[PDB]
């Protein structure tokens, strides 16, 4: 069920078709940026979330920090029966990189499918090429699981391995503490 | 990428679209398997089965009934579509108990890999077990697939326990000398 959620100026609402347009001008000029993605430039990334949305097999959201809306991120690849999601398909754009609005993000997304929606696992993924991605997983406490041969494609089309990672409900507590404690 | 619903064959062995038809029989099957499939969440109720027609009417599974001339055998899957690459897993695999040892698993995957590769052109296709599931784990070893990874939290078996899951993959690389051994072990 589709959540907003909130600390202070910043909110993670539930993305609308209304959004894209922004969006897609939004990525043009992080292009390079997006490098490591495949879809973020184009309208039918943010129309197959919303598709997923309707048939209550994501949670897509538009990052706004204040007035201004900065980029998008996802709760996705629901488990039901566990239950367990991935969190992922987050770009922000370039000026608040290094910021600490990406560690916040996550708490508040984590903290929502820990504490509120039960999840059991929280898996996170990114491409093996995406070193920056990868230390903000680090950051997070997630444990590498696995790598995934010929899983995915980049910007340019190129393919790529995914590096798999997660983070259970038991270590979840830790998880929590070092965030809070890193703020 | 529109992988549609067709039969595989060799010899006396098809693989056909399951269809709603199929399913009091594999239901009564499994029954009689139950405890063979105590690794996998669902076979035994006919939901498991609908579900993947249900995936199917979507785009995202090809459910398959295993025949051996007029028997019926078993089931297995291809889903967890990657169209982008493209890729998929094959999975969601049970056999009758007597066809265990029989080779039937291994031509059965062979049939699938190849529509899968040489059809499909996927450059990668996955598979995956419960990390309690050993005897699975031989047969994926024994196909020639890499192990990947293993994932925390990620199943719950027969009866509902949690589970961790093993990840494995073949990639388009490989295909040539795994359908070379494959092909070896039949003949
Ligand atoms: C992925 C993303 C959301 C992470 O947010 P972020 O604010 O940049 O992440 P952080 O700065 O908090 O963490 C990145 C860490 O990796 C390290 N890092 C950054 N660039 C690096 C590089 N090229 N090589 C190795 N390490 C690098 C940084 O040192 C930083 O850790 P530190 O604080 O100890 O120095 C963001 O960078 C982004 O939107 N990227 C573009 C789109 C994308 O690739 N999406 C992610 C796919 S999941
Ligand atoms: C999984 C299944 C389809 C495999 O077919 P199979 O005929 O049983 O498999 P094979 O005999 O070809 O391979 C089993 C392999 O596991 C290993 N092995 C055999 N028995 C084992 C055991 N009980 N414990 C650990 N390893 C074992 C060996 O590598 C063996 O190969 P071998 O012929 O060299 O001895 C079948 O067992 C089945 O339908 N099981 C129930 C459903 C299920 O668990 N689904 C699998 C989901 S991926």
């Amino acid at each position: 069920l589709p959540i907003t959620l909130q600390r202070g100026a910043l909110r993670l609402e539930p993305l609308v078709e209304a959004d894209i347009p922004e969006l897609v001008s939004l990525a043009e000029a992080n292009r390079e940026a997006l490098q490591y993605m495949d879809g973020p430039t184009r309208p039918d990334w943010y129309r197959q979330s919303l598709a997923e949305q309707r048939e209550g097999r994501a949670l897509p959201l538009a990052v706004r920090l204040g007035v201004q809306l900065v980029g998008t991120t996802r709760f996705a690849e629901f488990l039901p029966a566990l239950p367990a999601c991935e969190i992922g398909w987050t770009w922000l754009d370039q000026a608040q990189h290094g910021s600490g609005l990406n560690r916040m993000i996550k708490y508040l997304m984590l903290k929502h499918a820990f504490d509120n929606l039960r999840m059991v696992r929280v898996q996170l993924s990114t491409a093996a090429s995406n070193l920056r991605a990868q230390g903000a997983i680090d950051k997070l406490g997630a444990q590498r699981e696995g790598v995934l041969r010929n899983h995915r494609r980049l910007a340019g089309g190129r393919l790529d391995d995914t590096f798999v990672y997660s983070i259970t409900d038991h270590e979840w507590p830790q998880v929590k503490a070092a965030l809070e404690a890193s703020f």
